């Protein structure tokens, strides 16, 4: 249930991406997502039952802000989960970029978009556990 | 001043490492160190003004109670550190790997050195300031 | 063991296209590094085409092209290659759609760069 | 233009150390890629030695060298380079001191291991 509520959330915030919508039906529907978030959040914030799909709509939040032309809080939002050291996925930092980028703050996009796509290689000695303890 | 206040806690930490003490030594200056943290927690808990010390302790906090052999300790500051998203020097890294390792835990340990180690490159497409924006 | 020595020719093909997208080199050093991959490819393109004990290592390479052409500023190739490899069925990684973005936007053609970038961040 | 083609050489000679470190390939897979390796250095040895304007490339396939033979399992071998590259004066990087402490530790001298990560994460 509560899955199914945070499902209703997240489809709000995809049908606020609609081009086929213009800004009057955007603004209106980014508002249907900010609204449920806000009563989520209260519903949700002191509880570990709770805590999987607490994450999701704190990413999802991102979306309705920027749909909303919100920029400035997308980044204050962003930087509130950072402190979280919860993971943004992916598709949640485009969003953020996109706001870094209306906020006239270009630079921070790019870093943003460069550490989207890298390739990262190990450089770790196959050590067994009794070997990596005879190092400490 | 709250520079020469954490690297005093700095430095015993780096005393508490030494093999040339005995244990109940060792011990005593763990405390001594576990002991000006404590202060200097509460002093500095709420003020920007000494954002910058507090975040050094906090992490060599992470030496103090792996010297005392507070393993289980050791561990959750770093998973409290995690929750803050502030960013664990690599040296602070191998004190919770030791920690990981002595808790009867190795494959965490693992993962931790395995972090440590890789090669980064990135595949960022050179795109302009305008060019970026043009993608949203 | 037959799969090793392909397998690394396909990895240090891999290897160059990544070293062509290194932003500390100029225009004349990305591309004398893209050449050597777009040669790499060339031949691996001949020695491999028809053989199924190499279908997997073919592939790869196919994709890495992609890095190539459009670091050598290629975009209109990167399209057409694209175009070719997704008619083929087989997936082109993220890093991938990145690329033929670059590639799309550089051609004067953006509105069809966001339609990739869409499909490349698609969870539900 | 000159350092490019050498720079390249060493680029792919450090990816082939790097793909030999790969956990998922079985010991005659790693062997095999460590050996490619090995031998593109024993040319470049060779090649480079006397040459000032390879200086650099030299230095930086002098590292990547500990990890081709610690991949190979010749411990002693990674130690005996360590030391000779030590006392060139040259900088060890931190991954390549890492290398040297597995081989001293397979080495079966562990408390030589401890030392050298000591001196790996020093920062006063
Ligand atoms: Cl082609
Ligand atoms: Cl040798
Ligand atoms: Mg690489
Ligand atoms: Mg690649
Ligand atoms: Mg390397």
């Amino acid at each position: 249930t509560p899955d199914i509520r945070a499902d209703i959330h997240a489809e709000l915030v995809r049908l606020s991406f609609m081009p086929t919508r213009s800004e009057s039906e955007r603004y209106a529907i980014a508002d249907r997502a900010l609204a449920q978030y806000a009563a989520l959040e209260i519903l949700w914030h002191d509880n570990p039952d709770r805590t999987a799909q607490y994450q999701r709509i704190q990413v999802d939040h991102l979306g309705a802000l920027l749909t909303r032309d919100r920029y400035k809080d997308v980044i204050s939002h962003y930087q509130r989960l950072k402190k979280t050291g919860q993971i943004i996925p992916p598709w949640g930092q485009y969003w953020v970029a996109s706001a870094y980028l209306k906020d006239h703050q270009p630079k921070k996009a790019q870093s943003i978009m460069t550490e989207l796509f890298y390739h990262k290689e190990t450089i770790a000695p196959d050590l067994s556990d009794e070997e990596l303890a005879d190092l400490f």
